[PDB]
């Protein structure tokens, strides 16, 4: 067995180093230390200093230099024994503070060990570098294994979800948290390897086919879907949630996923140093000479929607080696070689359209000089020229009931270009997960686990709706682990009345949800929509509202003294500043309908699709007008939170370790940040200070039952037989609490309990033997 063998790969890898002999004389040590620090002005930069006498209240130490301080024993920030640097679970730890909490993450992650769980959630700070745990040769040992009985690892909270799963038959969640560029999406990609392969038919095609092309359809999804920021060369720039579905036996049935608020202003706009799409520089640089020539394609310098951010590459990646692997696994899912084609002319022709030129006329509309770009882009649409060209610059609207015909100046028809752009792209996505969802999904699921992989809380220089949308929901979702963690647990504890002295653990981020989202009294996402209905409405006067309403007002906002196009926002991750440019026709996400009366025309079966389809290019009409970017968000996310809150949850927190991408480098000021907003000490705190394990005494019968001399699974009180089966055993009730409805128990008692029983191969079978009819 490789847990056991101290040779294993998965010991090399899993597990932490055997010490020395030197260790062993320290380990022994009498000495106690102080985690202090040499300078008061920096918090989070801590050093090892030796406790060297003390009071009733106080401690004394010496500092590395030789100097020696004291400090109050309330505010010592005592060091843990080294026995537990390395510690799989901190809800082990004597002492649990900041410094020592960080300290067992650095050893761990010195060692190329990631994973370190904090009570009954995981916790992943990014290596940064390929390390071998997730082979199948892993995968396999994970399997059906108890959480204590193996190392922390992203296969065994998924693992356990879904025992839990099949056990409870209740349908289950992972929930994976982070900043932008921690993990969530590699460990997302985790999750459904092992659910697969563990969860899967051997490969009857269909089960084993079924897989490979679940499995097949990340990579196309990341294709068009992730870019290269500023804080991650693979950033999701849209969230999904992806669900497995199991039949009542407990196989993979299907799956199916939902995408997220994709920015789709990408596509036109990039800011220095990040890029495009992969998708874009892939087909490029990747696409056959023939290809190359019926698209009319050139080199990514070429095309202004390219050129602008001044980066084509990404450090390690190849567009062509990538370009492959993505059609590898469109026919893996089933696109046509016909669709596939489609979908690059698609590519191709926003390319082309970008590079269009409006310039000014005679007059105040603009006009096109060379039409180039024009026809290249309506040939592979297999649109008109003229009527694309008319559309851009003269579209047609109405004027009381007046059919009237308007003429854009440069700015107007550069915008309407953008606009095409944009819609292009957002149907695709669309589509291209429409269309998959399709091979994926085809067997009313029994059960399912839900895994939502969103994009991540960020911070650019200039920070705009999308900044905010994203946020706010890396936002809802903080308040989602604090709710289940803090608020429904002693929720629990108050009725049960098992005399559970409340705590506030200080984290709530209700008023910022609230600043945002909130209809009565109007957040910020409700005087923009209000904005965005008003005809003489403006970027001024929209802040000017915003700054109206909370300016001084709300403790989460902030009218700043520097700008006048600019409100700040308090969020748990910390107070981010947004501009407000654009923000009304980025809510309002408009298209002229000429446009889509021109593409509707398409001789292209997937460009036609993309503006005749009505679950594609149709528009809910909230009243007068169509809804607001703004609103469906909302409502999506609403209906999310909705479906998350009828499963068990699993959080796994993924932790950036420092803010250059870079492998051993674990800055302590942004790991502490990180563990301090997202509340990881708390988790751990009620773990410990709580009782989690809880059964009534109906299920008492289920393992503790014959526990004692007679005392059976049958009995007319269950809360007699409690205290008679452990008492026996005498068991700490001070453990334990038997308020109400069921029993309480602290701190995985249930499980010392659970074991002291468990792996009791003393009477477990072993008592019919001895006599047996060995008498004669
Ligand atoms: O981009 C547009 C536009 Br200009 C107009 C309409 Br009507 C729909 C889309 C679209 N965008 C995303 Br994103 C999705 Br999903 C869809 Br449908
Ligand atoms: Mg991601």
């Amino acid at each position: 067995n490789p847990i056991h063998d101290r040779t294993s790969d998965y010991h090399k890898y899993l597990k932490v180093k055997q010490g020395d002999s030197d260790l062993f004389k320290l380990t022994v040590s009498d000495k106690r230390y102080i985690w202090y620090n040499p300078d008061p002005k920096e918090r989070d930069s801590y050093e090892c200093g030796e406790i060297v006498s003390e009071t009733s209240d106080s401690f004394t130490f010496k500092t590395v230099d030789g100097q020696d301080r004291q400090v109050k024993k309330d505010d010592a920030n005592q060091r843990n024994p080294i026995k537990f640097d390395g510690v799989e679970d901190m809800s082990e730890l004597s002492y649990l503070n900041e410094p020592a909490v960080f300290h067992n993450l650095r050893v761990r992650y010195n060692q190329d060990l990631i994973y370190t769980y904090s009570g009954l959630f995981l916790v992943a700070v990014n290596p940064f570098k390929r390390i071998p745990i997730y082979t199948q040769e892993m995968v396999d040992i994970f399997k059906g294994r108890r959480r204590n009985e193996v190392a922390p690892h992203i296969f065994a909270i998924s693992d356990v979800a879904y025992r839990s799963m099949l056990d409870d038959r209740q349908n289950q969640s992972l929930l994976i948290t982070g900043e932008s560029g921690a993990g969530k999406t590699e460990n997302t990609k985790k999750v459904i390897q092992y659910l697969a392969s563990v969860a899967g038919r051997n490969q009857a095609n269909g089960s084993g086919v079924l897989e490979q092309q679940i499995l097949q359809a990340n990579p196309i999804l990341e294709a068009f879907g992730n870019a290269k920021t500023t804080r991650n060369n693979n950033s999701s720039r849209f969230g999904k949630f992806i669900e497995i579905q199991f039949n009542s036996a407990g196989f993979i049935s299907g799956a199916s996923i939902q995408s997220y608020l994709l920015e789709k202003s990408r596509v036109v706009f990039q800011s220095e140093t990040e890029r495009n799409y992969h998708i874009f520089y892939q087909l490029l640089a990747g696409a056959t000479a023939e290809e190359k020539k019926a698209l009319h394609l050139a080199g990514p310098e070429s095309f202004n929607y390219l050129n602008q951010s001044g980066c084509v590459d990404i450090k390690g990646v190849s567009d062509s080696e990538e370009f492959k692997i993505t059609r590898q696994a469109m026919d893996i899912v089933g696109f046509s070689q016909e669709e596939q084609m489609s979908i690059f002319k698609i590519i191709a022709g926003i390319l082309h359209l970008g590079n269009i030129k409006f310039e000014k006329g005679a007059g105040e509309g603009a006009v096109l000089k060379d039409k180039t770009a024009l026809n290249a882009a309506s040939t592979v649409f297999g649109v008109n020229p003229s009527v694309l060209e008319k559309a851009l610059m003269e579209p047609r609207i109405l004027a009381g009931r007046d059919l009237v015909a308007q003429h854009l100046n440069v700015e107007k028809s550069s915008s309407s270009r953008d606009a095409l752009v944009k819609a292009l792209y957002g149907r695709l996505f669309l589509w291209l997960v429409k269309k998959i969802n399709n091979v994926l999904c085809q067997e009313r699921k029994a059960y399912f686990i839900g895994v939502l992989d969103i994009s991540g809380f960020e911070i650019f220089k200039v920070n705009s709706f999308e900044q905010l949308c994203i946020n706010y929901t890396n936002e809802k979702l903080q308040q989602f682990f604090n709710h289940h963690m803090f608020k429904l647990e002693q929720e629990e504890y108050l009725k049960e009345k098992i005399n559970w002295t409340f705590i506030d653990f200080g984290l709530d981020s209700q008023a910022t949800i609230d600043l945002i989202d909130g209809r009565q009294p109007p957040g910020i996402l409700a005087l923009l929509d209000e904005q965005s209905v008003f005809p003489n409405a403006t970027d001024n006067t929209l802040i000017t509202k915003l700054h109206s309403h909370f300016s001084k007002k709300n403790a989460k906002y902030e009218e700043p003294r520097f700008s006048k196009t600019e409100f700040g926002v308090t969020h748990y991750a910390g107070q981010v500043m947004y501009e407000i440019q654009d923000w009304l026709e980025k809510n309002k996400d408009p298209l002229q309908q000429d446009l889509e009366l021109c593409f509707k025309d398409s001789s292209d079966n997937v460009v036609t699709k993309l503006f005749n389809d009505p679950n594609i290019a149709s528009r809910a009409k909230k009243g007068a007008n169509f809804i607001t970017v703004a609103a469906q968000y909302k409502e999506q996310l609403a209906s999310l939170m909705a479906t998350l809150e009828t499963t068990n949850p699993h959080f796994v927190r993924c932790i950036i370790p420092n803010n250059k991408q870079l492998p051993a480098k674990l800055e302590d000021k942004v790991v502490l940040d990180q563990l301090r907003c997202n509340g990881v000490l708390e988790g751990i705190r009620i773990t410990r200070k709580g009782f989690p394990n809880r059964i009534i005494y109906a299920d008492f019968v289920k393992r503790y039952y014959l526990l004692a001399p007679n005392v059976p699974r049958d009995a007319e009180d269950s809360q007699k037989a409690t205290d008679a089966v452990l008492k026996h055993l005498n068991i700490d009730p001070e453990q334990y609490r038997f308020g109400i409805t069921k029993i309480f128990f602290r701190a995985g008692q249930l499980a010392r309990i659970e074991e002291a029983r468990e792996q009791r191969l003393e009477s477990n079978e072993p008592p019919m033997d001895f006599d047996d009819d060995i008498p004669f």
